[PDB]
């Protein structure tokens, strides 16, 4: 037979969203200091290029990234997020980026590259957690 399966194609799936008017939200002192302080450091580190949109499967050629990642999460998103007010609280956003982070670890093994560069982002992340205002 002639139908060789060459199509359909594969996809990225949509991606996660950043508004939802029914959802409630807030800002509080917390959520202002997870934009100014923590996600534009690290949006600017060295390593945050990985990071600064969801993962691109077709483009990276990571196949199976889909199949084992189930909750997608980068911090384009999380910036578009902070941006729009989307949060209710610090913890979904802080949610967020421990998602992100795990993500990585699930999906690679440790010693790799981008394995070193979330490390390294978490660690950072984790510092200015910890100035967090009370
Ligand atoms: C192995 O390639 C990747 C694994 C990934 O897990 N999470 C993300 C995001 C991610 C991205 C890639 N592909 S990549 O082109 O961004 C890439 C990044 C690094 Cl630092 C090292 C290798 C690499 O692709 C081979």
């Amino acid at each position: 037979h002639h139908h060789h399966h060459l199509v359909p194609r594969g996809s990225n799936p949509p991606p996660p969203e950043t508004s939802n008017p029914n959802k409630p939200k807030r800002q509080t002192n917390q959520l202002q200091y997870l934009l100014r302080v923590v996600l534009k450091t690290l949006w600017k580190h060295q390593f945050a290029w990985p990071f600064q949109q969801p993962v691109d499967a077709v483009k990276l050629n990571l196949p199976d990234y889909y199949k084992i990642i189930k909750t997608p999460m980068d911090m384009g998103t999380i910036k578009k997020r902070l941006e729009n007010n989307y949060y209710w609280n610090a913890q979904e956003c802080i949610q967020d980026f421990n998602t992100m982070f795990t993500n990585c670890y699930i999906y690679n093994k440790p010693g790799d590259d981008i394995v070193l560069m979330a490390e390294a982002l978490e660690k950072l992340f984790l510092q200015k957690i910890n100035e967090l205002p009370t």
